[PDB]
């Protein structure tokens, strides 16, 4: 029984129920993430920005089943084209808008990675991606509005790949957390 999360803490409690087992009902997780109405006061603690690039702020460790984190995108900040290390990835906008560009997995032959499609993710919307679907880049293209998104990855992962748009070549990147549970972790 999926009920509307009343607050971010309620959403977290519901996610611990949805990930109590060993599999993941993607449509139910996405529906509950979409149903949480972003309340800035509830997540201000985690919305720690950096002037030069987007930040990853860990919110909950999901009893080991998933990492829930808040990403803070300054104006013009964006990600590399990347995969998700065989994990489910949910991305819910909490403030602002983000452009998501989708790319297919490259072939071994060096080639320009051409976008398959693009879309604008708006406040409160929840997107989903996994490696079977493809790769993506996420960008705050706004010149005037910072964006904040809530991401859930299951299983959690600390490393993934960035892809060079010009060649399709990939490199392993280790991600780091800017803060954990509201505490800056330099
Ligand atoms: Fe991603």
């Amino acid at each position: 029984e999926l009920l509307k999360p009343r607050t971010l803490a309620d959403l977290i409690r519901i996610l611990h129920e949805l990930f109590a087992g060993d599999e993941v009902n993607v449509e139910e997780v996405q529906a509950v993430l979409e149903a949480y109405e972003s309340n800035p006061a509830e997540w201000a603690l985690y919305a720690k920005f950096d002037q030069y690039r987007y930040t990853r702020n860990l919110v909950d460790q999901g009893n080991g089943k998933f990492n829930l984190m808040i990403l803070c995108w300054g104006e013009g900040h964006g990600s590399s084209i990347h995969d998700h290390t065989d994990s489910h990835c949910f991305l819910k906008l909490l403030q602002g808008n983000l452009k998501e560009t989708l790319f297919d997995w490259p072939d071994k032959k060096s080639n320009e990675m051409i976008k398959k499609s693009e879309r604008t993710l708006r406040e409160n919307q929840c997107a989903y991606i996994n490696d079977s679907i493809g790769l993506h880049r996420v960008e705050n293209v706004s010149h005037t509005e910072p964006a904040v998104s809530l991401h859930l990855y299951s299983p959690p992962f600390d490393t993934c790949h960035a892809f060079d748009q010009r060649t399709g070549h990939k490199n392993k990147v280790t991600m780091t957390f800017h803060s954990k549970f509201g505490i800056r972790t330099p």
